[PDB]
């Protein structure tokens, strides 16, 4: 399985590196595109010559040699971000020789010539591109670090993990506490879900050679004003249910923490509270009653709730109960840019541990339907543009990450 061929036997597109600002080099891209040409190994002859990029797909770039014109017989994918890719002038730069490929040594006569003319001019890689590279794939967390994270097995406690492994700013943490042998969480250096130690004692969240998490390395989250009209106990509102990302089910604000975090039940699964779940108030993850029906979204009605259709208007007169006000789930829709069709590595926020060959298949303002290549529509999960769970096509080659290929 490549990328390469599945992406040219199909005639696919890959998102941009550009709509990922949590992955590497997501903020760097600007200048990277069709026609930009770079110094690479010549395969065909130790010793380089000038590519063209033909194809971009995520990170990953079909070249083609300069003097090749439209013969693709020896195209080419590769790793933009790989570490044989140099600017135009590298060569030079390092007194190395540009040598070009046997099979059109003898296609042009003059090579220097040949080079004067068709490099005056070009398009190449950003300065300092191979050094933002390297910075890139440089994460502030470090192994031994603890983080307090959301209990897998009772959402509504955190209990103390440790990062002991860090790929490509995915964490692999593990329970300080631990009830299995292989007792992991796999999350993103910028998941939402780790927070400093002392974070759910100072919100009131309940909780069950190391040393603390710097705190200042936590993603930032959104301040907001909750001493006007806020979220209250009992209000009703969509979720995506934690334990299930190919719902939004029927919720209910359980409890309103300090920070603007709030502790949601799903109606019909909730046991004592230990089945509630932490979303911040600013969470892409919660919306106001009717935004499924208004959108055309399946709408998941509590367990046991018989009368069918659900009709929110019943269910709130039935249970004596408020929305929440749409005002209160106001936000920004990033110009993200993703289009329905598009190629990415996903994470299958079922099983973390999983990234995968992925399309995204619905855009809803920020929220993406993600569909894994090959497997049943019906484990297609609901995913914010800005989740730090989605990667270019290109990630797992870049981090040396395991990619599950599809069917």
């Amino acid at each position: 399985f490549s990328w390469g061929n599945y992406i040219n036997s199909n005639s696919f597109i890959a998102a941009p590196v550009t709509c990922f600002k949590h992955a590497p080099m997501g903020t760097c891209w600007g200048d990277i595109s069709e026609n930009v040409r770079v110094e690479v190994p010549n395969t065909d002859c130790k010793v380089f010559w000038i590519a063209g990029i033909v194809k971009l797909a995520g990170y990953n770039a079909l070249l083609r040699y300069e003097g090749f014109e439209n013969d693709s017989g020896l195209d080419f994918w590769c790793n933009i971000c790989g570490s044989d890719i140099h600017p135009v002038g590298w060569c030079a730069a390092s007194g190395k020789p540009l040598v070009p490929p046997r099979t059109i040594q003898h296609k042009y006569t003059n090579w220097k010539a040949f080079l004067v003319k068709r490099l005056t001019g070009a398009k190449t890689l950003p300065p300092d591109f191979s050094q933002k590279v390297s910075e890139s794939m440089q994460y502030p967390f470090k192994p031994c670090m603890r983080v307090e994270v959301v209990d897998k097995r009772h959402l509504c406690r955190t209990r103390v993990a440790v990062v002991e492994s860090v790929i490509g700013g995915r964490l692999r943490l593990v329970y300080e506490e631990s009830e299995d042998r292989t007792d992991d969480f796999w999350c993103h250096m910028h998941s939402p879900l780790i927070h400093h130690i002392g974070w759910s004692r100072s919100i009131g969240h309940r909780f069950k050679g190391h040393f603390d998490t710097p705190p200042h390395l936590f993603a930032k989250v959104k301040e907001v004003d909750q001493s006007g009209e806020w979220f209250k106990e009992g209000m009703k509102l969509e979720a995506i249910d934690p334990l299930n990302l190919s719902t939004i089910c029927v919720a209910t604000i359980r409890k309103v923490l300090a920070d603007g975090f709030l502790m949601i039940g799903i109606d019909g699964s909730e046991a004592d509270g230990s089945d509630w779940f932490c979303y911040h108030a600013t969470s892409p993850s919660i919306f106001p009653v009717g935004f499924c029906e208004i959108n055309m979204i399946e709408l998941t009605p509590p367990r046991g709730y018989t009368k069918l259709p659900f009709k929110w208007f019943d269910y709130l007169r039935e249970t004596g109960s408020i929305a929440a006000p749409v005002k209160l789930f106001n936000k920004d829709v990033p110009n993200h840019g993703f289009r329905v069709g598009m190629k990415l590595e996903a994470v299958d926020l079922m099983e973390p541990r999983l990234i995968c060959v992925a399309t995204v298949t619905r855009i809803i303002h920020r929220l993406l339907r993600i569909h894994f290549d090959g497997w049943e529509e019906e484990y297609d999960q609901w995913v914010d543009c800005e989740s730090p769970d989605l990667y270019p096509v290109g990630w797992c080659q870049l981090t040396g990450y395991q990619l599950q290929p599809p069917a």
